[PDB]
């Protein structure tokens, strides 16, 4: 599409993460206001999720049941809220330092970019002890995403690259993105297309599987975009952080 839509969130300040569930509900981390807000598809009014004690929250993810996972970055913790629940759960990660991105796979495993420790950790559903993914040489990583085979994608923000790690592998792969001037958000769709937000170039780029064709999505007027999400219809959502808005663009 060459039509982008500003979602009717209101009063955002320096928003970071965005996520979209199978029903089309959109969640955004309104980082500068210490809140997480959501818009149901077609809804006119945003609602603040009843998280408690959030401080400069960053990443957000949502699973198939509508559970919302948020990196409570200012508190070095990750919290989740089941749909309809008023009582958040603090996930039992340990030793986090300014965590950023969060993702959740089909098995309910939660992946967190432990940005301040240059590592990515994961926590299986029902487990109380995280594992460290064997990425190497990361520097201030930001976003994280996971596909259906369990392959994990991380934006290695400080090294201006996007790297991926298959489940059970020791060798990470640098993806053939070009001209990145520091990446932030990442997402992956069912076709294996990888989407990245490019901070210094104020743009969202996607990488087609196999061909490795890179295309700049025709968003316009972006200013320091942060989070990116993609829904089942292929529509791309970006947190336009510098402009305090969330924008979407159909394929």
């Amino acid at each position: 599409s060459n039509t982008q839509t500003v979602l009717p969130f209101t009063g955002l300040n320096t928003p970071s993460g965005v996520a979209v569930d199978s029903a089309g509900t959109v969640y955004v981390t309104d980082h500068g206001n210490n809140r997480v807000v959501k818009l149901a598809a077609g809804s006119n009014t945003q609602t603040v999720l009843p998280f408690t004690g959030l401080n400069t929250p960053h990443g957000v993810a949502v699973d198939s049941a509508g559970t919302v996972y948020v990196t409570d970055h200012g508190n070095n913790r990750v919290v989740k809220l089941a749909a309809g629940s008023n009582t958040q759960t603090v996930l039992p990660f340990t030793g986090l330092n300014t965590p950023s991105g969060v993702a959740v796979d089909s098995a309910g495993t939660v992946y967190v970019t432990d940005h301040g420790n240059n590592r990515v950790v994961k926590l299986a559903a029902g487990s109380n002890t995280q594992t460290v993914l064997p990425f190497t040489g990361l520097n201030t990583p930001h976003g994280v995403a996971v596909d259906s085979a369990g392959t994990v994608y991380v934006t290695d923000h400080g090294n201006n690259r996007v790297v991926k790690l298959a489940a059970g592998s020791n060798t990470q792969t640098v993806l053939p993105f070009t001209g990145l001037n520091t990446p932030s958000g990442v997402a992956v769709d069912s076709a294996g297309t990888v989407y990245v937000t490019d901070h210094g170039n104020n743009r969202v780029v996607k990488l087609a599987a196999g061909s490795n064709t890179q295309t700049v999505l025709p968003f316009t007027g972006l200013n320091t975009p942060h989070g990116v999400a993609v829904d089942s219809a292929g529509t791309v959502y970006v947190t336009d952080h510098g402009n305090n808005r969330v924008v979407k663009l159909a394929a």
